[PDB]
DNA sequence: AAAAAAAAAAAACCCCCCCC
DNA sequence: AAAAAAAAAA
DNA sequence: TTTTTTTTTTTT
RNA sequence: UUUUUUUUUUUU
């Protein structure tokens, strides 16, 4: 059994101030000359856990001491009674006995309400309990039954750790020396070499600043490596931890010695879904290491990844920042497109399927090629530190088994790992892309050889029966070197040929299975022919869509839930999908998949909530609603953000098959319109998304055609007979768009540099230059200030977050006309609401408590949700629409909330809570039903308590809808008291205990002050909270 | 000629919280 | 410019 | 009574 | 029960 640090041992103030007092007395004690401050690090661990150990136990103690003193007299008691019997000690005995049992029942009970407390906060937001809700219940790690090596099935103890043990000794054994093999594969291909100031970055001293932004980084609630320290332990104590830590990664800089406890790491084997649990290769083993061996990995990888631009090329783009996974995937497939095109099909795309990659990876191959990239110094010497001697140990069923060399493969759970792995495989890229007898296919201008997703592969071959035999010879050199082994008869390929015969020579001559159909790549079924690219990906993403809301028909969630249910499962499928394939959808795939998100919805029902009105921003009712149309216009106008940028690496737009206009994309956006020419006529991608983006620009009532962002080297200047050294000019000197050389009075003049560039070109072109910008029309059409769509297609050197913005900005162009609830709650009323009190009306719903059950039901209120009397009758088409409870009235939503004389009593008593809190509030039902207060109470000091006080109220008389009971008051007073409960826990938790109290002190007392004591007793209504 | 938006007509299912 | 959640791919 | 769907009209 | 990249949502 191993020692795990918990997150609430940490949290205890009176634990966390030992702990510190324990750390810095341990580091200003026990720091000498004759200790290496590796060596003082684990001393300094192990101290720790001892310590957290004994806080711990210290901890239980005082919490148990009642109860243990308690038993003792209890104990001592019976042994008397025993011995002797006495009506007096039989009554202590009595007493004793039940005091126990209300402590242990007032433990068991606080423990009940932390959990329901946690589980309110986010009873229906995109977290953890409804991820756990809609994700099928997590298999055990409880290995007991295995198939050995003799064939046999076994459930002894001993065999299946020993079979398991040596399965993944020899998997990790498996180290070659063959170094002169090694050098001659470096040696025989080019590969990058980073400059000096590139290795200095790299060998540059660590600083306290970067150490403290890794351990602020660190994710928190992750399990812990063997250590058992957590995360949480090392950004509580930062502040105490960054100098030792600066001084234990300093020594380890000098001298290239890491602790014993940077190398230990626990492995945990996860049952693979869909699999055999008795087989051991059916086992996915993840690696734990300890916090501080992490951010040191960390800070490595950091400093390897501001140079991993150099280092790796745009080819692959698993681990690179920057480089979305799809852009691999649109390239494949337009790849497709061409080899479908091609009058001649000689054509091959390989995916190669790499078997076990970050395990068989060789690390002494990998050292020679950080050696080789020029990656030396103490750069180099920490991370053959870090390989020198790794080890880890596998814990299976709970026990830890005796720990084996990581002699072989690259250490999982490393956050150095990826970007090291990539640089690995970059060789193997490098040779295949530089090997002359391995051709690729070409597209255009540009050849294209390969693309890469960390181990994930594709390769493209244009003479399959040469270049495929030349690929494989050169991976099998690679992989005698490396370990980069490849499972040829999982590699799936496409195979394009125009004879039967061909295609069958190529076959028998090649290892490789043919995929008649499809490919799956990333999660995307990789189509032979493009034209059955919906039929393969968005028709089968509908039906897996349809069997997730089949299986979650009957989840125990509201409207609010399933929202999030399937903005947190479906819309990230959905998204994925359309940033592969951006391809024109039918409006059969649309109308279906909101069909079957709104049944999934509402249950099976009539919406409730107009979809309209959801579908609008947060402040048309707070939940929202995921509109898919919008998300697959911002995915396919994403595009028209690289068309700007023309980065040099995005080769995938560069990949669109054409046969006119071949440099149109990158003049494309805020340019010139072309000259009348049929462009993208066969176009799978880049059509469409010009399409889109000319229906946005259109809507707006914007040119696109010249903007402020129009580029210095765009048509609008090409199309002047500039020289292009002119136009180099221009834009190394005054900037990158139009507004940046000025126009009309501002063409050339806004600074000096504008001086010199108009020193340092051309007569004839400044003339001409002068003559475009100073028109009017160019003057007017540039000098203006730009909105917001060409601020987010033009400002942004970066995409991260691109598609939220537009679909942000699609949502605020497509707000349509949506009918106003809370305009029908004043018709209702005979009120006449203000612009002021629609918008309190709707800050109300958006912030009525922290957690969501009480917004829902704030908003269910205000956005008439309920059902009423009236509406029922007018749907059965009959004139039964008397209300509900019994009152002889006509049964209006008004009515049945606010004006049911069966409901009054509640609100009477509601209104007596309010006067007892010297709260003047009149009988105004919008106060209550939609948060709408008059100007004389503008002042919030009150309006907590008023708010949960109503949203009780509002709960109470839903509860009894159709019940001719009346609402009773002890039932708002109990669901009042456990949102009580549920937000002091909550702030407790989130250390918000101050504004609770302040905004529930009086309301407890006048709860308690008119409850009597039976009532208090069995509804568990007591003071949780003092005079604090 | 095609796409988008607005308007009109038809249809539904007497509680509603609760439920990790 | 921070904190947290989830998902996608590997 | 409310929401969704279909049809018609208008605009590009 | 990891690590990296990317994405979305929510709270300022
Ligand atoms: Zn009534």
């Amino acid at each position: 059994t191993t020692w795990k640090l918990n997150n609430l041992l940490l949290n205890d103030y009176w634990v966390h101030n030992e702990m510190k007092a324990e750390i810095k007395m341990f580091f200003e004690t026990n720091e000498n000359k004759d200790t290496t401050y590796q060596n003082l690090w684990d001393a300094f661990k192990a101290v720790c856990r001892g310590k957290f150990i004994a806080l711990n136990a210290y901890k239980r103690k005082q919490e148990r001491s009642k109860i243990d003193t308690l038993t003792s007299q209890l104990k001592e008691l019976e042994k008397q009674e025993q011995t002797h019997s006495k009506a007096s000690r039989r009554q202590e005995i009595t007493k004793i006995r039940a005091e126990l049992k209300e402590i242990e029942t007032q433990k068991t009970l606080q423990k009940i309400n932390e959990s329901r407390s946690w589980f309110f906060e986010r009873i229906n937001k995109i977290d953890r309990p409804l991820a756990r809700l809609i994700k099928k219940k997590r298999e055990k790690n409880q290995i007991d039954t295995i198939k050995n090596d003799k064939g046999d099935i076994t459930t002894d103890p001993t065999e299946i750790q020993t079979t398991i043990r040596e399965y993944y000794k020899h998997l990790y054994a498996n180290k070659l020396e063959n170094l002169e093999e090694m050098d001659t594969f470096l040696d025989t291909y080019t590969l990058p070499r980073l400059n000096q100031e590139e290795v200095e970055s790299l060998n540059r001293p660590i600083t306290g600043s970067e150490i403290v932004a890794i351990i602020n980084s660190l994710p928190t609630k992750k399990s812990p490596g063997p250590d058992g320290f957590t995360a949480e332990f090392y950004q509580r104590y930062k502040e105490e931890l960054v100098p030792f830590l600066l001084k234990l990664f300093q020594s380890i800089e000098k001298e290239g010695i890491l602790p014993n406890s940077f190398y230990e790491a626990s492995i945990i084997l996860i049952p693979k879904p869909g699999r055999d649990t008795t087989k051991k290769e059916n086992f996915r083993p993840i690696s734990l290491m300890n916090i501080d061996a992490k951010i040191l990995n960390k800070i490595l990888a950091n400093r390897i990844q501001q140079h991993i631009k150099k280092l790796i090329h745009h080819d692959q783009v698993g681990f690179i920042p920057g480089m979305q996974g799809w852009f691999n995937i649109r390239k494949s497939i337009n790849v497709i497109q061409h080899i479908n095109r091609a009058k001649d099909k000689n054509h091959m795309i390989i995916s190669i399927d790499a078997e076990k990659a970050f395990d068989k990876i060789q690390q002494p191959f990998m050292l020679k090629t950080l050696n080789k990239l020029g990656i030396d110094g103490t750069y180099f010497k920490i991370i053959r530190a870090i390989y020198d001697k790794p080890t880890a140990n596998i814990i299976l069923n709970g026990q830890k088994l005796e720990a084996f060399p990581l002699k072989t493969g690259t250490r999982q759970g490393c956050p150095l790992s990826p970007l090291l792995f990539n640089i690995v495989l970059e060789v193997l890229a490098r040779a295949i892309r530089q090997e002359k007898e391995i051709k690729g296919i070409q597209l255009g201008k540009e050849e294209v050889k390969l693309s890469l997703f960390a181990d994930d592969m594709i390769v493209y071959l244009e003479n399959p029966i040469v270049s495929a035999q030349n690929l494989l010879k050169l991976i099998s050199n690679f992989s005698k070197v490396s370990g980069y082994k490849i499972n040829v008869q999982k590699s799936q390929a496409f195979l394009y040929t125009n004879n039967r015969q061909t295609e069958s020579q190529i076959m028998g001559e090649l290892p490789f299975t043919i995929a008649s159909k499809r490919i799956k790549y990333l999660g995307i079924q990789l189509t032979r022919d493009v034209k059955d690219l919906f039929k393969e990906n968005y028709k089968p993403l509908l039906k897996e869509i349809k069997e997730e809301t089949n299986k979650w028909k009957n989840i125990p969630c509201s409207w609010v839930g399933r929202i999030n249910i399937v903005k947190m499962a479906i819309l990230p499928k959905v998204i994925y999908r359309f940033n592969a394939i951006p391809i024109k959808l039918p409006m059969t795939f649309f109308t279906e998949l909101e069909k079957t998100t709104l049944k999934f919805i509402w249950n099976q029902k009539r919406a409730r909530i107009a979809k309209s009105i959801l579908s609008q921003k947060n402040k048309a009712g707070g939940i929202t609603l995921p509109d898919f149309k919008l998300y697959y216009k911002a995915t396919v106008t994403k595009t028209a953000w690289y068309w700007y940028q023309n980065r040099d690496i995005d080769q995938w737009n560069r990949t669109e098959p054409s046969e006119i206009m071949p440099h149109i994309y990158n003049y494309l956006i805020f340019d010139k319109p072309e000259k009348n020419k049929q462009w993208g006529k066969d176009s799978l991608f880049n059509k469409w998304c010009w399409e889109n983006w000319l229906a946005i620009c259109r809507k707006l009532k914007l040119d696109p055609f010249l903007t402020p962002y129009t580029k210095i080297n765009s048509r609008w200047i090409k199309d002047l007979n500039v020289k292009p050294k002119t136009i180099k000019t221009l834009e190394e000197n005054l900037g990158i768009t139009i507004q940046d050389i000025g126009v009309g009075k501002d063409f050339m003049s806004k600074t000096p540099k504008a001086m010199a560039t108009k020193d340092k070109i051309d007569k004839w072109d400044l003339i001409k230059l002068k003559s475009f910008c100073t028109a009017k029309e160019t003057t007017i059409r540039v000098n203006r200030q730009p909105t917001t769509w060409e601020k987010i297609f033009a400002t942004y050197s970066s995409d991260k977050g691109l598609i939220s913005r537009i679909y942000n900005e699609l949502k605020q162009i497509y707000k349509k006309k949506t009918n106003n609830p809370i305009k029908k709650w004043a018709k209702d009323m005979n009120r006449h609401f203000s612009k002021e009190d629609i918008y309190a009306a709707k800050k109300h719903m958006k912030k009525c408590s922290s957690s969501l059950a009480i917004r829902e039901m704030q908003i269910k209120t205000t956005m008439r949700y309920h059902l009423t009397p009236v509406r029922m009758a007018i749907i059965k088409k009959s004139g039964n629409n008397r209300c509900w409870r019994g009152c002889g009235e006509i049964g209006t939503l008004l009515h049945c909330w606010w004006d049911c004389k069966l409901v009054q009593p509640l609100w009477k008593s509601v209104w007596r809570f309010l006067r007892d809190l010297e709260l003047e509030i009149p009988f105004d039902p919008a106060i209550p039903l939609l948060g709408i207060y008059p100007n004389e109470y503008k002042s919030c000091c009150y309006k907590d308590t008023c708010t949960r006080m109503f949203i009780a109220a509002l709960f109470t008389i839903a509860k009894t809808w159709n019940q001719p009971k009346c609402p009773t008051m002890i039932d708002w007073i109990k669901k009042m008291w456990h949102i009580y409960t549920m937000e002091y826990y909550a702030a407790i938790k989130n250390d918000e205990f101050i504004s609770f109290v302040g905004t529930w002190m009086k309301l407890e007392t006048i709860i308690l002050s008119k409850l009597s004591q039976e009532q208090k007793t069995k509804h568990r209504i007591f003071s949780l909270i003092g005079g604090n």
